[PDB]
């Protein structure tokens, strides 16, 4: 595509307003937003996560005004996770942090990531161990080598389901996505303290250096998002993932291509 | 509300100069600032914290000179009052090894502050839907497991003091577009608080056209949470700490239509 | 009213100056620490020793004899003897067997203000029933309000080794006519980070480009730079400071 | 070398995409990405680590399309680290950080690196302890004195050849280098959390002070590497290097000179 | 003197590039970048480290071109060289736990840097009058309690290496005037190295009229303290370690009255 001008008037902007809610595992019908708990493996040769243990990415294909070449044009983003202030309950089912203490808060490896772009996220596979099986009702890296351990270049994918891609063993494809805009963080550690922020006067701007954003192919717009906030810990000391939604907000103008 | 010149004359202009005090459950006649000590429930399910438990947001409604004209907030400068009662490490605290000074306040923190033409909106979140909350407080009814991490049905205004418990209720991203509001959650059980203070730093209310919060019915609403930490008393029992929030807001005239 | 400012040679001047911190100094051998710290029994017999306070330091520097006033228009400033806190031979506490001893570390306050009057205060204590000792100066009839807040908690930092850092802030509410920063960072094991460096220079000027005025040809420096504590060998604990450099640069301004 | 003017047109400018792999020791067939279980020497004097325990510098010459006086001009670079969601798994035969509680995550001392340049980076040799033997198969400073503890300028090298040149005993020389642009950071302590971002909207500007970016010698593109993001403790408390792959995306332009 | 114009054309710059070593305290003939290990004194008023234990501040004094014309300095670019030493977690240290690898240097932390036109100038503070500084050392003379905040009396140049301890030096804030020095102290002993490399970063040396340090003399002074953290050894002793600092320095001809 040949980008040209941007059109103008009243028609010709519109905007995305939504929620992605986390996909942690949800083990029971009362632990929505939680993985079931974490049990390790007795080999690397025996690790065998099942789907509930797994966080996988979130995805959201949103259907936008049918234009048609006009194409719309994803400029800017206000974004922000949703609940932060739950993790003040330290009052229920916890572990003590010691004698007549409060319950330990949420805390550990963190993955906050929001992408937002013209079609799907592409994605390349890489596993922390090759011999993970993963399983029934996922979408993973399939025929794993020991070089999928670094880097396999079979292992492409879409994020094109949602309760589907686990975030261990998928990450966005840095050699693609040239039509999305992502950002991510993973904060590793077991105590590692959350740290989230709230505003609503903060907004990112999607153009790249030539001016251009995300250019919605077919009239869709993809949001996808991992906030895993840390890891829950029960009185019994098994930990499962917390995660929570992300809210989005995105402008988007019409432009014209060849 | 077509939004039409700014006012200008020495009239135009007007502040307003306050502060919030915490409502962190204030347990006892001895104990404003802090809540009841913490304690944890057995199972999900029956999780019933006790009000005096709860720290709950803040909010002040200040009546404006009476004025179609709105005041318009245009700046903000903020500040937590009285940020060194953290240092008094010596009152019937858990020392933190033989012979030493008490535990400092730490652990989770939630600091934040609006500042709005109405009302706060909030979403309620909850961290378990089965928590049961206290007669006095409000909170999102009809909890089911969606409230876990979305449920539209939990939408509020904060609208009384001392009432929205902080750990149920989310300003809403989806709405408060005649508000401005900025909150920071830090976790863990051992985070050291960071507490700035200066009166040189001033921010700019005005969104991405120029508009500030317009002020309905002559009326500004301030909002508040700075929960510190917990202090640990000898016991190992723990309690939340908060501090009052200073506001200084400067207001101007707006022409609407 | 504020005018102009005048110009030439004869037009500026500088003050540069140390405040000394005021941890509580126990003993004569003890400059820079506090009495090592207790705790009380219950909550309602805090009763804090006054050698075991640290203060704020105030200074009130006379300028050339000036309607002129001095007006304050740079700052340059820095904690003096950083590097002490890399003595960890002196009968502290081993980290583990064999160790060396557990360096200063824990709970610090780092402030600092330049203003043309008193810094104004406005007390908040932790915990109302505490009784603060003869020889502070400290919130007079405090109730549990002033656990939070309690407006006939107003002073000014008029007298060194006086008010205790504890139970003061600048009052935000007031001030107008000075500038002030400062930073508690809590924790019992939170490491001190201290940056020197002579080429930062804050500027003293407000929204409208005028810096504090000097009432009375006097410059008012505040500082508390309470860095954390040491841990002796036996375990007791005590505030240590540090002295606080101020560079500050001057204009005389007319005012009607 | 006297610069002259860059040429434009649309023949004036190429890019390069690639990855590279991390070179960690990969002590068995299953263990790519991880080095041998790291050992401690009961003697300073004694200290001998084998080969598989000792991570190295990455390092690929891209040949650039033929020219001929022209030079490709790198002038600027976009770079992630590939997999960092890996460290999420913490399911697979690791240490329980507590009773019942998911295994104890990568973390611990880390070497984040890369340089772009035309000609290939010079090292300079520093070695913590001198008389550490550095093993067969590895090129490390030789005649090591008790000078080579803090900076002994006999020790310099060309980082010309993989799984060869370990981490620890070389750095970019400072006093060399001024055809290449290097970054890196070395975060140390047993228990630090690894901070991993990624994004596709970062590009760093590889001109100098006047202008100009690395000149390619003989068109051939050197990019160097290196991503020990922390070790991987396994059940018995055992620890292992964990090392992640790292994409570079570099623009170049041709540039005359005389 | 009153600063004239710079000099232009040919000869008019030059660079000055070199490295500064670590004087850690150097123990033995194996231990060139460490320290002697750690002890502590019985009682704090017998605190008597020995000189190999103290590390001192690193000094060199660079001639330049011969040259009323001054030398200006312009421009520093510094690294600290051999960061990637400390990844040797293999050479005798302590276990961080059963079947670990070593406990990587951590801990206390000095680094610094200066660049002048003539000796950087000290100013002495003690954490301890009462400490005995040995023989071979140069240490703040006759200290009394008030050398603990600031006693005046300790001026001093830093004008020899391996000389001048760290712990009871700084630089002197009150002077100065013809260097630019910078340095950060992290305490506590746990606290992991940072440390950044790259060829990209320029430090501009002017002050606020455009007037680089003017070497008096033709020299170009360098300072230099690089205290990465301590060593745990097997045993548990500690030694300080430090490494090597790079400067990069450009320089101008400028005239002057
Ligand atoms: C364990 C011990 O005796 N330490 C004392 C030490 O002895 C030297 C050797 O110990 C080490 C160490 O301190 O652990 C071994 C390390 O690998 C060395 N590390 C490096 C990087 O060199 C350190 C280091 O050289 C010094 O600490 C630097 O000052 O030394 C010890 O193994 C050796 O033992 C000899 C023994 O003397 C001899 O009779 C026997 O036949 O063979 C043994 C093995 O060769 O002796 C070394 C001294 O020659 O020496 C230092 C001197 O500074 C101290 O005395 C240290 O004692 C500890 O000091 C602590 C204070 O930091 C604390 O007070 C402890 O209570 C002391 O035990
Ligand atoms: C030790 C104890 O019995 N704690 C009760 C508490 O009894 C209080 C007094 O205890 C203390 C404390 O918790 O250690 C003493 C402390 O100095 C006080 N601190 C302040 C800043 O006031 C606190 C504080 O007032 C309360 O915790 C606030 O809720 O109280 C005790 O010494 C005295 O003999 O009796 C007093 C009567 O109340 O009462 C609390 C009422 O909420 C609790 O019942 C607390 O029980 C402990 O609670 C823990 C969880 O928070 C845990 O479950 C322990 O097992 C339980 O003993
Ligand atoms: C161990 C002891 O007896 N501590 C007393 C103290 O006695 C001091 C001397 O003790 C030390 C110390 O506290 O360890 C020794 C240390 O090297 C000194 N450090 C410095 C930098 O000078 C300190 C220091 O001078 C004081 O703590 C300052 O207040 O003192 C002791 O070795 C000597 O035999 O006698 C000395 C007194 O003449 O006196 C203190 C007076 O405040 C306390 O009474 C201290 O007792 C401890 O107090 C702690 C908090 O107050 C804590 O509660 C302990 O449980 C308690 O034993
Ligand atoms: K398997
Ligand atoms: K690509
Ligand atoms: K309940
Ligand atoms: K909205
Ligand atoms: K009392
Ligand atoms: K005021
Ligand atoms: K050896
Ligand atoms: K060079
Ligand atoms: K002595
Ligand atoms: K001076």
């Amino acid at each position: 595509v040949e980008v040209l001008e941007v059109k103008t008037g009243v028609d010709s902007i519109t905007e995305v307003e939504c929620f992605l809610t986390p996909e942690m595992g949800d083990p029971d019908e009362h632990l929505r937003g939680f993985s079931k708990s974490i049990s390790i493996s007795d080999t690397f040769e025996s690790d065998s996560p099942n789907k509930d243990m797994l966080p996988c990415y979130s995805v959201a294909r949103i259907p936008l005004p049918n234009l048609n070449i006009l194409m719309w044009e994803a400029v800017t983003l206000k974004t922000e996770v949703i609940g932060v202030t739950t993790l003040m309950n330290v009052h229920s089912n916890g572990q003590a942090t010691h004698d007549n203490g409060a319950a330990k808060p949420v805390q550990g490896t963190s993955f906050h990531f929001f992408s937002v772009g013209g079609e799907a996220l592409e994605l390349q596979g890489v596993v922390f161990n090759y011999r993970t099986t993963y399983p029934d009702g996922t979408i993973f890296p399939k025929n794993a080598t020991v070089q999928s351990q670094v880097m396999n270049t079979e292992h492409k994918a879409y994020l094109d389901k949602n309760k589907a891609y686990p975030v261990e063993c998928w990450v966005p494809d840095p050699t693609r996505n040239e039509n999305t805009r992502y950002f991510g963080t993973l904060t590793g550690g077991e105590n590692v303290p959350p740290v989230l922020h709230i505003t609503n006067t903060a907004t990112t701007v999607l153009l790249d250096e030539f001016g251009v954003g995300p250019l919605c192919k077919g009239d869709n717009l993809y949001l996808s998002a991992v906030d895993v906030c840390g890891m829950f810990t029960n009185r019994s000391g098994s930990q499962q993932w917390r995660g929570l939604s992300r809210y989005f907000k995105v402008q988007l103008r019409k432009r014209r291509v060849k």
